């Protein structure tokens, strides 16, 4: 009721760049309520409240990579009866079936003046002579009142819920995700960023033979990731006249390849431009619309930056299972072996250079953030 | 008892490449029961028995990759009196506390004289008049006995169990995996493989300055993904000249990302030697353990393969339940900011070249079966 006690997920210099990654993050996420402070030590965060609904706050805290665990507390004076008081405070705030609970207490204040075994039946007995149908179990308790004794004040919490986990967006750096209108690559960018990595969003389209219905996808997914985030940046690269050379200088039978490959070249060099030091994208092995490791062979050719596949070896089923947690499922189901040798023989026939660069001059940008 | 029907997972020439697979993989797991026919058309696998036992059959069919499920069939001429037998024979196979009963009828051979109206009180009833404290039900049914009714022949069915799922080991190409003793690197092999890519492992050993005991972990991880594929090629690399030459060289700052840079040059020239057209690694982002993003984005800049990387964006208690499932675990627990600028500059004051190529002539070349 009075505070909320972030437990960090697991990490000298790299805590610090942790903890001020997740301060930002859950600044941002918690901005509407401009009331709260918040204080994060290398060890713990602590979110004053002041006011600022409870309920509100952890409903939003609970989406924010970063946070294993966290705890609505009470911050009292750190004397027997303000701790009796805040013990029977925090118990109350307890909704559901409340019939039994159980005291234990962490004494890190090593020179408070009573002992752990005295202030056990104590505070049992401020809240059983304040309560009506309610008993002690050591067993099998229904609220579990824990006791965190320090100088001057002390804690008490009975409410532990789970966080998202991950890592803090933003910890581990920045890549460019390969965004497309399917179940996948959404899952990959959102998996990407649960390890503490920051995506930028890159989509090709082809205005006039691809549809804006099929845009707005694109759009739809990159928003309902900003979730998940601050903001999602999305590069929407006009790809029509490379698709259009590509059909008249490219033997058909390698298109397909040709395009991915012209894609890679203009992600990396967005990349760069970006300062993002790898490529995300939704590729899997082993699917019937997947391709095969000679595609993928042929096509990796082009870049040597780190292409992460998180979906690289898993199934179908636990892709879309994720899809659906996320709740990007819905919005892609919308419904809108090739040599390296040859690759670059038939590639040899035409300069793309200059069509790559302009692809890259001729992207738009938008940044999506979620509107409250 | 006397037919095991493998459903295959999921899938013209694709299909032949996989059934083909399957068959080979399969037969090698099984050939030490060599009484076993087995043909395989594009929709089902049919494993005549041949009074092979079905259990110890069963116990190693459930470890191939490529089958969804299998059943323990009886195949028997197809009129209502060897259906009925056939039924009861298959019935009393199932062990357990048997008590109820269901009949289902998939009736594919249309010009079977007699309607599955017809033929399930008729199967019900034999089974009824030849078992003592035993009755039907249509909603919860102890065992189902499904009978596929087709021209000649005819199987019935009770027993249907999981298989491994994925995909026939070597359907989609071959990779070398980089294996170490780590938790990490067997668990990302094995993904690979789920995924119907065969595995060479490859390992860097500094024979002075690493343990013999440090390499018969290796050796141990690769015996123990036998399992689940024919052979594990395991190519060990002694890599201590390269080391030694790394701390003359280079600046030590730079000594690990370089010695990797190595690994991967070294790793490369094997694949293609291999015909391998990727590198597998057990790197997953954030890990205390886990390289930067910087690290990776430097250490890759030396290929252009494809770098699979399954656990990528798993957290550690993923990683280490499959490496518990699939029983590499207490083996891997056995206790034995880069910038490419930099990362180039240093590189340029020696040349490495006959270190890798010899390297990749030094390698020796273990391989290992499961050795029943
Ligand atoms: N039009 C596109 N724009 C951006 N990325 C794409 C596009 N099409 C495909 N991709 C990326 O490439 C991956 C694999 O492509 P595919 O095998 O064609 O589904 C997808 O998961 C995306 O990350
Ligand atoms: N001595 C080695 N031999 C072969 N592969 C290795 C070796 N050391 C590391 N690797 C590979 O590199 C990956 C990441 O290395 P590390 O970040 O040092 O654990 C491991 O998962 C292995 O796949």
């Amino acid at each position: 009721y009075e505070y909320i006690l972030v437990r960090y997920g697991e990490m000298g210099k790299n805590r610090s760049k942790f903890v001020s990654t997740l301060k930002d993050n859950v600044k941002f996420k918690l901005k509407k309520f401009p009331n709260i402070k918040i204080d994060a030590t290398h060890d713990r965060m602590y979110i004053q409240l002041n006011g600022e609904d409870h309920e509100a706050v952890s409903e939003r805290l609970k989406d924010v990579f970063g946070i294993h665990k966290f705890n609505l507390a009470m911050k009292v004076p750190s004397e027997l009866e303000d701790i009796k008081k805040g013990a029977l405070a925090a118990f109350l705030q307890v909704k559901g079936d409340v019939k039994t609970f159980k005291i234990t207490v962490h004494r890190s204040y090593k020179h408070f003046p009573m002992r752990t075994m005295e202030l056990l039946p104590e505070i049992g007995g401020h809240i059983l002579e304040n309560t009506e149908d309610i008993t002690v179990d050591v067993h099998n308790p229904d609220v579990n009142v824990r006791v965190e004794i320090r100088s001057g004040y002390s804690y008490i919490m009975c409410d532990e819920r789970m966080g998202a986990g991950g890592l803090p967006v933003g910890v581990g750096g920045k890549v460019m995700v390969l965004l497309s209108g399917g179940i996948d690559s959404p899952v990959a960018a959102y998996l990407t960023m649960k390890r503490g990595v920051s995506v930028e969003a890159v989509h090709f389209h082809s205005p006039p033979f691809t549809s804006e219905r099929a845009k707005q996808k694109v759009i739809d997914l990159a928003q309902e990731l900003t979730k998940y985030c601050k903001r999602v940046t999305l590069h929407l690269v006009p790809f029509t006249e490379v698709q259009k050379t590509i059909n008249k200088e490219i033997p058909s039978s390698y298109s397909m390849t040709v395009m991915r490959r012209m894609m890679m070249r203009i992600t990396e060099r967005i990349a760069e431009e970006r300062n993002a030091l790898a490529i995300t994208t939704g590729e899997s092995l082993g699917q019937v619309a997947s391709q095969t490791l000679d595609s993928m062979h042929t096509i990796n050719e082009v870049t040597n930056y780190p292409v992460i596949r998180p979906l690289i070896t898993m199934d179908k089923l636990e892709i879309i299972k994720i899809a659906e947690e996320i709740g990007t499922y819905d919005i892609s189901i919308r419904p809108y072996k090739p040599k390296r040798e040859k690759a670059n023989r038939f590639e040899a026939k035409y300069d793309f250079t200059p069509l790559i660069d302009e692809a890259v001059a001729n992207k738009e940008t938008m940044v999506l953030q979620t509107v409250e």
